[PDB]
């Protein structure tokens, strides 16, 4: 029903939940590529919520930037492409920021996920 409900359900891989989720939410393409409408998409639900002021936007959208620029780069080092643990690699990466507030940005996700199906 909910993102996480049908993610839960279907890997029940298990690092794949994370991607999972984030398709859905849309802050990661579903070729797990991350690009400019991703950016936009994240960085957007994160402000709506009230995670970062918008008063902070470039910086945000700064942060996401440099977290995919520097995936991808370390994905190609291990000739590969991005996947299941590049989707995680690049949260890891995103929360490093000190813009962000750990606790904040969980709720966050958790009330954004309630408003999704399926």
């Amino acid at each position: 029903e909910t993102p996480s409900q049908k993610c839960e359900e279907k890997y029940k891989r298990k690092a794949c939940i994370h991607h999972c989720k984030y398709q859905y939410y849309g802050f990661i393409d579903v070729n797990y590529n991350i690009a400019q409408p991703e950016i936009r998409k994240f960085s957007n639900v994160l402000m709506d919520y009230g995670v970062v002021d918008r008063s902070k936007k470039r910086e945000l959208k700064k942060v996401m930037h440099d977290c995919a620029k520097k995936i991808k780069k370390e994905a190609r080092t291990g000739d590969h492409w991005l996947n299941c643990r590049t989707s995680i690699d690049y949260y890891r990466c995103v929360l490093t920021s000190k813009l962000i507030g750990p606790q904040r940005f969980d709720k966050a996700i958790q009330d954004y996920d309630k408003t999704i199906s399926v």
